[PDB]
């Protein structure tokens, strides 16, 4: 379950509507760990298995505990691998819609890649969703260039990260209940928001 290449393995001419790139937390496995399979169970059950494709953000980035100090958050490699995905997922699907999410490291590193990010495909990902942003009160609660009303942040109350902190206190490893409702809750209102039903 931990590891989904959906938008890698996916065949060009039958591409999914939606596609979803997640980014995993500090030394989590695969490259969804422990909060992505939940919510792309979800995004399956709204969109059906051939309607969204799911994607881990593996290869360059290895969500080393240590990069949690580095200016953005995360490497530079982790950066750049990213936002390859998202290239390659507009150059793949030029039509399909995108969303986005990341725990801890990934939160940042989405954050990161997204700033970064040509506007043009930036302004595909109808929706992003946060848990434990370890760049929370640094970025207020929101990620660069990129709109509010399409931004949900999780950060629980005595999560330090989320008060600038890089300390990991329990409610860091809260967020379960978060992946299995709130989030694809709030991803699939705003994939319907733009494409409808």
């Amino acid at each position: 379950e931990t590891t989904r290449d959906d938008l890698i393995n996916g065949n060009s001419a039958s591409c999914a509507d939606v596609i979803f790139i997640y980014a995993r937390g500090s030394t989590e496995t695969g490259n969804l760990g422990t909060l992505g399979p939940s919510i792309a169970s979800n995004l399956e059950s709204a969109f059906g298995k051939d309607g969204v494709w799911i994607q881990g953000v593996g290869g360059a980035y290895r969500a080393t505990l240590g990069d949690n100090a580095l200016p953005r958050g995360t490497s530079s490699a982790a950066i750049r691998e990213m936002l390859g995905l998202f290239q390659q997922a507009n150059t793949k699907c030029p039509d399909a819609t995108l969303i986005a999410g990341g725990y801890s490291q990934g939160a940042a590193l989405a954050a990161a890649s997204i700033e970064d990010l040509d506007s043009a495909i930036r302004d595909k990902i109808a929706g992003t969703v946060l848990f434990g942003y370890t760049k929370n009160l640094q970025n207020r609660g929101r990620i660069p260039n990129y709109p509010a009303d399409r931004t949900k942040v999780f950060c629980k109350t005595g999560d330090l990260v989320c008060t600038g902190s890089l300390i990991v206190a329990a409610p860091h490893l809260a967020y379960g209940p978060d992946a299995r409702g709130p989030a694809p809750e709030f991803l699939i209102e705003k994939v319907r928001a733009v494409r409808g039903s």
